[PDB]
């Protein structure tokens, strides 16, 4: 009803991988949104990533595409309940890992963003944009 305080959204955040060649965040957004909502989505590559050694991958050795550009997209809804709604849809008959094809390409989508990530992304965008 009414709260003297204010609270942000939790479920309204998610992460997706399998970045399609060239395909920008627009196609990632268009694919996700077409579902059931209009939620602000932004794509971002790994943050301050380290570096790898040439192109070789031992047993516990880093991979070549360490500090690669464009790899996953972030999506934010104006409501947690909504985000959920969009979730319950993709859910389907059984749980399993959500999957979506964006811009005619198959990309992996995860509807779970922990506090660490919520705060990171929120503040991130609020830091890059503000």
């Amino acid at each position: 009803s009414v709260s003297i305080d204010v609270e942000i959204k939790q479920n309204c955040l998610i992460k997706i991988i399998n970045i399609p060649q060239g395909t920008l965040k627009a196609e990632v957004v268009l694919a996700v949104r077409h579902l059931g909502y209009e939620f602000y989505c932004d794509y971002i590559d790994e943050n301050s990533n380290q570096i790898n050694s040439n192109l070789i991958q031992q047993d516990q050795h880093p991979q070549l595409n360490d500090l690669l550009k464009e790899g996953q997209a972030m999506i934010r809804f104006q409501n947690s309940d909504e985000q959920r709604l969009a979730i319950q849809k993709l859910l389907n008959h059984n749980n399993n890992k959500l999957q979506i094809e964006i811009r005619g390409q198959i990309c992996d989508v995860i509807s779970t963003i922990p506090e660490d990530e919520e705060k990171n992304y929120w503040n991130y965008i609020k830091f890059k944009k503000n």
